[PDB]
């Protein structure tokens, strides 16, 4: 996959009661993403 | 609030069809996310 610290950015939002971030499928490539991956979450 | 820049550690899940980052209330309050604030998200 790619390596490992690349970013994208994203805004927090409500999905079934709980706040998260959605990932889209194209972000989850150039990052190289998949469901299980540790990421770090910053606020700008 | 508190100053930008603070980081947490998660891992992304599955959530009604979604990719997500769930955050949880301590999270928040932490690195101070509300609803609709931007955030980068990084691979480790």
């Amino acid at each position: 996959g790619p390596m490992p610290g690349k970013k994208f950015v994203a805004r927090v939002a409500e999905a079934d009661g709980k706040r998260v971030v959605i990932i889209p499928k194209a972000e989850r490539a150039k990052v190289g993403i998949k469901v299980g991956d540790v990421v770090e979450v910053k606020k700008v």
